């Protein structure tokens, strides 16, 4: 009886994917497991850190994709990024 990872992290976009499994929690790498990390793998508390870590010099040269910033562990992320955008 052992729980595997199944539901490993979440990849989205390919740079995304990369960038949780090199990133994590971008301070204290302790969260992806067999579900992610929720919803607070690039905000939750500043609310910015991915937005600074990917966006800033990777996709603000294009489009901001957001949904995994303004948020804790809510589905805030689609009610930010698809009620304010």
């Amino acid at each position: 009886m052992g729980v595997t990872e199944a539901q490993y992290v979440a990849p989205t976009n390919a740079v995304e994917s990369k960038l949780a499994e090199i990133w994590e929690r971008v301070l204290g790498v302790s969260g992806i497991g067999i579900l992610d990390n929720f919803f607070q793998i690039g905000g939750h508390s500043l609310k910015a850190m991915a937005v600074a870590a990917q966006v800033h010099r990777e996709y603000q040269v294009e489009l901001p994709l957001k949904v995994l910033f303004a948020q804790p562990t809510i589905k805030a992320l689609a009610q930010y990024v698809a009620t304010r955008s």
